[PDB]
């Protein structure tokens, strides 16, 4: 199974309106694949959406007592039953290593610690985070009756969207975090794939080094993250990487080429230990000097030519609504790489790809 995929963060708040537009929009495009959040930690994120998930340890769900507020779960049955319908797989994130959406930093301020890192160390929060993972992968979905854990719709979990430790560069903290996290997940669901969700670091590989001398910091272990050794991990089944030249440091002349070796580089490596590599997020600033659709155009290629397993973009959006709706009722542009079911270059490039894999 191979395939072109995207990602849609806003799949467990928003409207049903605005859920079928992403889904819609998906599969007349051709993405067999979204990769979404599964998450929504801290009273004040969930207050700020009117949807909860995990506002206070222990708590999944609405508060009690807390009246007109959508309960992200019931969202999440909602996407997950469409998708089904729609013949759309999911892969689904499970907390942010970022602070959108409350993030390792929530569980921290919960628990009274630090730095963002002690996420991964202090045991009463890796207690609750798997308290949360458990909840979330017995949940029985209130349109379909099938529990997560038995929903084929669902392709992957994944532990952490873009994991790092910077307070550890020899990589180790991760590494166990990794073991541990999986191999509980393997634990309570036999059935379904698990990966990191991380951007796919390197920590000082001899002989990869980066395109143009650019971004070592990727290369050279700063974030904390081995990638090969956590692909190595018994228990997590797919590699996953990332691709942000734009944001780490490469020139703009040097973004395709940067790109190209970090494709190149990542699936030389996962097809040495033999397991399959997912470009789980890419994109390029719509505002970047260079032509953004040959970029994708050669980094696509480069997946299917080489072998990878599949290539994501960031993002898929759909009709807005509300205070999220721009000059054309779409849901806006905030960053830089929404790509919406449009006639520009991209959609088309993404049509045209989506038939391939
Ligand atoms: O904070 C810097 C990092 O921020 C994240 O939001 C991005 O996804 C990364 O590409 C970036 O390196």
């Amino acid at each position: 199974f191979r395939f072109i995929g995207s990602n849609n963060y806003y799949m467990h708040y928003k409207s049903n309106r605005m859920i079928d537009s992403v889904l819609e929009s998906a599969r007349d495009m051709g993405i067999k694949v979204l990769r979404i959040w599964g998450f929504l930690d801290g009273e004040s994120y969930c207050r700020d959406k009117n949807t909860y998930m995990h506002p206070e340890p222990g708590v999944f769900g609405v508060p009690e007592g807390i009246s007109n507020a959508q309960n992200g779960f019931e969202r999440l049955d909602y996407t997950i039953a469409k998708a089904k319908e729609l013949g759309i797989k999911l892969i689904i994130v499970l907390v942010n290593n970022w602070d959108d959406f409350g993030g390792m930093n929530q569980y921290v301020r919960w628990f009274g610690g630090t730095h963002h890192d002690d996420f991964y160390r202090d045991e009463r929060i890796k207690e609750e985070y798997k308290k949360y993972v458990s909840f979330l992968i017995n949940h029985v979905n209130v349109y379909t009756g099938v529990p997560y854990r038995e929903e084929p719709t669902i392709m992957a979990w994944e532990l952490a969207n873009e994991l790092r430790c910077e307070t550890d560069k020899s990589g180790n903290t991760l590494v166990e975090w990794v073991k541990e996290m999986s191999s509980y997940i393997k634990s309570l669901d036999p059935n379904h794939l698990v990966a990191v969700g991380d951007e796919g670091f390197f920590s000082n590989y001899e002989g990869f080094k980066p395109y143009g001398g650019e971004a070592e910091w990727a290369y050279n272990g700063w974030s904390g993250v081995d990638w090969k050794k956590l692909l190595s991990i018994e228990t997590v089944d797919f590699g996953t990487f990332h691709l942000y030249p734009s944001h780490w440091g490469v020139s703009p002349e040097n973004y395709a080429q940067w790109g190209a070796k970090w494709i190149e580089d990542h699936i030389k490596i996962a097809k040495e230990i033999g397991k399959p590599v997912v470009l789980e997020e890419y994109g390029i600033p719509k505002s970047a000097p260079v032509n953004r659709t040959a970029i994708y155009r050669l980094w696509n290629d480069l997946v299917y030519d080489l072998g990878g397993d599949g290539a994501m973009f960031w993002m898929l959006a759909g009709i807005g609504e509300g205070s999220d709706r721009d000059e054309r009722g779409y849901y806006p542009d905030y960053d830089g790489f929404r790509i919406v079911n449009d006639d520009s270059p991209e959609a088309e490039l993404i049509r045209e790809y989506a038939k391939l894999f």
